[PDB]
């Protein structure tokens, strides 16, 4: 199978489960309201040894926002509801009801399950808060140095998915690397979906366990390792190229981490030097989700 | 006092005792090194709910760089050795070691105490990884899909001292946060020193622990809030003024923080609408460091 | 009339006709495709003094773009038909057909009106431009050092408008600037504008010719400014106001100017400290389009 | 020649002389000086088609500006006298008299030669300007909307070198983009510097006259297009190179530029798939100024 003219394997993704939460921050500007957003969803590439998985989604406008402001929709993810609900209350307490400016409102209005973290957040007024109506949305001002902060009662979240991905292989590491920004950038405006990794780029890849440091719990997937095909058999990296890079993508539902994947790859493989695109899976064990690349296009 | 026309209050601001790890983050450019520090420093605002205190301190040009790549050294604190060391683990290795380009290398070659951060995070090569040095540095080459990451096999900590600050006043919201903008833009430039909040500004402010609800860390310190200072009898904020942000600073040492508070007053004191800075204390026996702001003007 | 609980002055703003071409650039990423538009515009504020009024109107995601790379649409101004023929050759081969990874195509594809700016500049391949269709496009490859350039062959232009306006006022320098600065993001995602001062933002303001000094084509607006209303007569600024801002807007039609000064008032007036809206005119005798604020509300 | 394991060709660059001002642009902070520093030097890549050479030199913290606030240092260049005075007017007046927060101030205040910019701009105050001193600088304050500009009455300029250049050839687009990238970087640090490309990257190039179009001032420069090395018959592209990007630097005086041209070079081998670097000259009879390589390491 080709992708303007890229060769890319018929082979899939596989996925997993994992609860994700909607958050919309406002603010002043764009500026202070990714102030805010990036700085909450920091430290949270993998769930493997950080907190959550979480990331921001997409720009809200003005016109779409409870408080006539511009602001971000945020995801914040984590394998069990306690976990989610706790990522929530710590990432938002101490990163966005701390930042200059902002408000926070649901992402997912119409959601089934929903925490109160906009009621439990709100005790920081120490007895001082007040009940507000911000276009519809039933909130709570609390006081504070910068004046009143604006947070709705409570988020909703749901069962997404975590994992979805592409791998790109090129002849330098340098258009490895392009190709991966490129994808990033058009995922970005993919609704419903966020790219975990710094710079939503994944430089290191993995594989369940190890084989020699059986005391770890994920260590190098060494057949995808450019710098030492030559030591490790049944290496799947081709004998043209020296750098690869992973996209991780983690979404609400398939259908978006299904547009992202066919978005970022189309992307991809503009860059001159790209050799070939594939994906990650486990063998169609462990995992729940698939994504097979040639229903794609 | 009176700084740049501004009353500046003859006060202190009360600092706490912290462990800080200095790490060298190097890439392709300053977007790449600055993409992995910012990652691996979010979620990093105060260590009441935050998993350490974490934030950029300033740009390393390649002259002064183990590999002669552009990079940022970046703070990473906790209050104990063993938070510290396993802080280091995590956001090195779930953030930076996963991040494309980067290398890392032993912010703070001299002091005596240190963790061997890089020979854990090597055995992520399960038996590939091999030992280099660069620059005169001892690192070890972890073999993954983009190449080979580089680091070194200690890093070094000592004991800092993490909130240091000052607080502005001003007769509307803009000012005064056009203010604190503009003390974190100077403090930037100030070494050994970094602003852990969102954006470096604190738009909250926090006291003791709690009048109504006694099971909070902490509440919000309502002396300095403007919107309810008519029902605030001991409320520090003068009648003219509708709001406040403070500048919290972390640091290798009392000379920096000194530095950087004097550096941050001078510059928010430049902007219309300013009237009062001043800081925040407590218990004498309560904080080791106390910052007198008359010896800094 | 008040908007949002901020009152707008019933006037209206008096803006003047002009050519306008609208190109797109594409690049590797948004921030390459951004690079060339940014060098492209600069310079370009007003006609009274620069080459041409120019700016980033909005961003064109992959899935719009003849060659499915992510870009910009940027517009370029001038009074006549010879001007803007002359600027979209000077900026373009300046200042686009030289930075990386760009490709140029028609902005304006139903345009009536167009300039065979792509036919001229292909000659400086000087005899080994080759010819290529991209999305339905005519074009050309000009190779040169990094490869091949593509250009389209015409870019199309139109009659639009210059001078759509309005003004802040506020008790602060800080506050009206945040309120100009909200207008400005707010503005960046309406599509047919550009905002082509500085950050889109006027901080002087000016008037027809001079009292004092006939040989000026322009001078200050003293009706307008704030730290000198006790010496002028005639002052439009109200007691309380220490600081005021203009945005000037630019577009391929009425509509679309009246949106975006709607749509920037709105956002403007959520920043606090705003104590008046109003717009800048000549009494009606000079431009022929009037925007009226009062039926924009 | 080798540097840092890059072969390095033993040839030179050939510069030419131009005039250069140097102008310091201060404001709140980095974000609001930028903002007018950007726009003043864009439409300014080369004097070929350009009305002049400009870029952002160097940033300026509060310790080193006259009024103890933000800034940049940015550098405007032209061939003649009257053509630099004639830009410094247009530029600083459309573009930074005119953009929020500004205030201007010469930025090399030992030339003995100067353009008495601020005593012509202050003209626009039309009577209400008024003398004031800042820092030891004479200055003009210039009433207007946001309130009062502050311009130093004086700029001085300086025999400076346009041209100073190398050229970076690599394996694939992309390996070269980002070593020019890394370089510009790089360079960004090196004092009484500029580079005016987009970017500060050529992507072009382009040699004197034509070999087929004769009626052109200068053009593709084949013998350094990688796209036609099977055809040219005279290429100086190796077999393996696939795109060159060249830097262009500007400066105050050669051991600048000698300086810039080392800390480039540096930068950009550091980057994996660089083949080959080399310069631009003219056979050492066009200009005056020669940098040989093999002098700089
Ligand atoms: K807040
Ligand atoms: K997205
Ligand atoms: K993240
Ligand atoms: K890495
Ligand atoms: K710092
Ligand atoms: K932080
Ligand atoms: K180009
Ligand atoms: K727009
Ligand atoms: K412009
Ligand atoms: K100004
Ligand atoms: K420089
Ligand atoms: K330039």
């Amino acid at each position: 199978m080709k992708v303007n003219g890229v060769e890319v394997e018929e082979t899939f993704a596989e996925a997993f489960d994992i609860k994700i939460a909607r958050v919309l921050i406002t603010g002043y500007d764009y500026y202070w309201a990714w102030v805010a957003a990036n700085e909450a969803t920091g430290f949270g590439t993998s769930v493997i040894m950080c907190p959550a998985e979480a990331g921001i989604e997409i720009k809200a406008k003005p016109s779409e926002t409870p408080d006539g402001r511009p602001g971000y929709y945020i995801q914040i993810c984590h394998m069990s509801k306690k976990g989610l609900e706790e990522q929530l209350l710590a990432r938002l307490g101490q990163c966005v009801l701390t930042a200059p400016t902002t408000a926070v409102f649901n992402g997912l209005p119409d959601a089934e399950e929903k925490d109160d973290t906009g009621f439990k957040l709100k005790f920081f007024a120490d007895g001082y808060q007040k009940e507000v109506e911000v276009g519809g949305r039933k909130c709570w001002a609390v006081p504070m140095m910068e004046g009143d902060f604006i947070i709705e009662n409570d988020i909703g979240y749901t069962n997404g998915i975590a994992g979805g991905n592409f791998f790109i292989m090129a002849e330098t590491q340098p258009s490895a690397l392009a190709a991966a920004k490129a994808a990033v950038d058009a995922i970005s405006d993919v609704e419903g979906v966020i790219t975990p990794f710094p710079g939503g780029i994944v430089a290191s890849g993995s594989k369940v366990g190890a084989n020699k440091y059986k005391f770890l719990k994920a260590s190098t997937n060494e057949k995808f390792a450019p710098s030492i095909r030559d030591q490790v058999e049944g290496t799947q990296i081709p004998a043209g190229v020296k750098a690869v890079y992973e996209i991780v993508i983690n979404g609400l539902n398939a259908d978006a981490i299904k547009e992202a994947t066919r978005v970022g790859i189309l992307a991809a493989t503009k860059i001159p030097g790209v050799v070939k695109i594939t994906a990650g899976n486990y063998g169609g064990k462990l995992g729940k989700h698939i994504i097979n690349l040639n229903e794609l296009f």
